[PDB]
DNA sequence: GTCTTGCGTGTTGGAACACGCAACAG
DNA sequence: CCTGTTGCGTGTTCCAACACGCAAGA
């Protein structure tokens, strides 16, 4: 799924906080070729994250997915705990998205043990198909 | 100038230290050719850093170039580039192939020059005692 | 409070990272003359640091105090932000203390502006009278 | 000396408060910085000669009228001799040196340092030396 | 003098570790 | 209700590239 694009060495997918909101998250409901076809669809909360790399269409130390919009939602042998401060993403002065940090703890809150597996969950600002886009990676 | 590879949206150039040395410096170095000139030949030491972006074929905040190899604080334009840190080594599969040495542009006459936010990362090939170095260029903050 | 000791010119107070822990911080709970009597007691976090020199018993470009053991603790028109790496102090192989760096920013985190006023906060390693000893000086 | 107190005289003090007190040939209450011929010696024998000093010892030595041989080595000058001022008047230069062992320039470097403070003059004569070992 | 690589420690601001305000259930 | 239980932000300190600039020899 990589060299359908025929990429030269050194090139990587380094999307902005801004691109992810506008070009990916927003465009999927609309049906875009490169958008329908370039990122794997999955319910992230059914699995332990260390299973995910083999199920991701690509990635070397980071992976991206679309997952159903929703607390300490259970996944595998653990739970996701919000960390840091949600940040607002703007393009040309409009709020289009929110970047949210999470940390995976194994076990059951608040008796869980922290792990190094991390998520960044990006969402659009809007009232009541409807997905969030998530980045996964491993610390240190 | 990139647009002969129908760029996917979102894609940017973040080659590893290991790739630049080997996939770039060597491809050019065995003197083998590239499909396209992506990293252009230039004499970087004839120039002001602020004129350089105009010379890069692409790059938004970084531009990379190849420049002819020296056979220290080489004067270039209005300044001098000052070396920094400990030159660091690039390895591939347990073999050493290159050193990236960082520099900063000072304007003026050494050592009475003044510091800038301009950085160079210069990648070079290893050898025993058609000769190029590879330079990453960018401006801080 | 200086020439009770009758000092010859050229002499200054240049305590080691090690002396401050052992001879000063540790000895005060014990009631030592030169220790009760040589360093001013103050709650550092009620004041802006540029007020402190007149309230310090001595110092020319540096000042030292004992202050109550405790985040972005407000002081005056600002906040103290941890900087660098906490360092461990040992004497003859025992950890007796920690040296901690801080920088004063004016305003309210994380919208503060950095100033050149600096602190080194030294503390003993022990569960929960109980003070930290702090050095103050000015960059540049 | 009370506990905690150590000798960290400024560049400006050493020149004036020390070198001059001795230099107008005026006396001191106590000899704190002793007279010695430093260039007769190995740096590692020197601490034994300092009347105090834990990591630094300072001494006074008779004055020259370059890489002066001393003991098993030679001292090599470094940096740009730096100037000491007091109240906008220049009074002295501190020049740093390092001890090399052997025969110049085939000698070998050490961790031994000298800072030599000296008095200014026009075209009973001493220099003042700070001694210490690095790292 | 002139002009350098090669080590040192400041300054930054990034993002994770652990405490309670705020809410759902029991 | 009025508490018991089950999540979620938000202010700290950590951890670390990156070079800054004396300073040394080249």
């Amino acid at each position: 799924p990589l060299t359908q694009l025929s990429l030269p060495p050194g090139f990587r997918f380094y999307p902005t906080d801004e691109e992810l909101m506008v070009q990916y998250l927003c465009r999927k409901a609309a049906g875009y070729d490169f958008s329908l076809q370039l990122i794997a669809e999955i319910d992230l909360y059914k699995f332990d994250p260390w299973v995910l790399p083999n199920k991701a269409l690509f990635g070397e130390k980071e992976w991206y997915f679309f997952s159903p919009r929703d607390p300490n939602r259970v996944a595998g042998s653990g739970y996701w705990k919000a960390t840091g401060t949600d940040k607002i993403i703007s393009t040309e002065g409009q709020r289009v998205g929110i970047k949210k940090a999470l940390v995976f703890y194994i076990g059951k809150a608040p008796k869980g043990t922290k792990t190094n597996w991390i998520m960044h969950e990006y969402r659009l600002i809007e009232p009541s198909d409807d997905w969030v886009l998530c980045r996964i990676y491993k610390k240190q």
